[PDB]
């Protein structure tokens, strides 16, 4: 229920536009009813000479955390409630990103009714999908690809 | 010259210091007093499928120009009092390219004088360096890398 200064989400959501990440991935996991979990990540990643601006991140959002990786460093922020609370203010200053933030929210949303229902948890796979290819990914996976998913888990 | 929006000027800058270039260069040419050009560069690249962002800059700016490459495509404004102003405006509100925008401003502050001044012109060359740096740009060159820009040119 933290509510952000608007000029630094004016700020922020250009950042976001310019060089940030918002995904989601359903990846296999047998502890899962649907066999299946999905994570959901806003993502800012610098060198690691400019970390500091990272780790302030952390300290203007309030959640999040930084992690290493090597000569790059990121900014995450997973967690669903605060996730949903941060996207709900940055959205409206999204000019490039606002569709992946509006469905991370609609995802967020419905995970009450997709813990129980498969349809519901398969109307998710598919905004997870939808939000992919409006981040140039891949949206579809060949059957290696699919094995091989399995296999790192 | 004009003066932007306030709003709009906190979100290019976030979104800026996330993808955008503020660059110098220094090529070699022949007609110049000192034998090398300036080219100070303002520049947002996107895929070509959001051009429209960018056509949307120019619009907005009141100057620059798009160009195609290939899959992609930029905005950049180049023209030295026009960029003045513009960055002149956007600097109060960058945090990873400030320096970067103030050394432009110097240089074109100092572009009168190095008309004329060939000391005047290879402090503009060290303020050139400084920027790229700044980029993560490599400062010096080898002697195969100096005449290639010769005969580029």
């Amino acid at each position: 229920n933290t509510k952000y200064n608007k000029e630094f989400l004016l700020y922020l959501a250009g950042f976001v536009d310019g060089d940030g990440s918002i995904i989601a991935q359903i990846k296999p996991n047998q502890s899962y009813k649907f066999k299946h979990q999905l994570s959901l990540t806003f993502q800012v990643t610098q060198k690691t000479q400019r970390r500091w601006f990272l780790d302030k991140l952390v300290d203007e959002i309030g959640v999040g955390y930084v992690r290493d990786r090597g000569s790059v460093s990121d900014y995450i922020l997973s967690e669903i409630k605060p996730l949903h609370n941060f996207l709900t203010q940055l959205q409206p200053f999204l000019k490039l990103k606002q569709k992946q933030a509006n469905l991370v929210l609609k995802i967020i949303e419905q995970l009450p009714s997709a813990k129980e229902s498969p349809d519901k948890f398969l109307e998710v796979c598919t905004w997870v999908d939808q939000i992919a290819a409006l981040n140039d990914s891949k949206t579809r996976k060949t059957t290696s690809e699919t094995v091989r998913a399995v296999l790192d888990s």
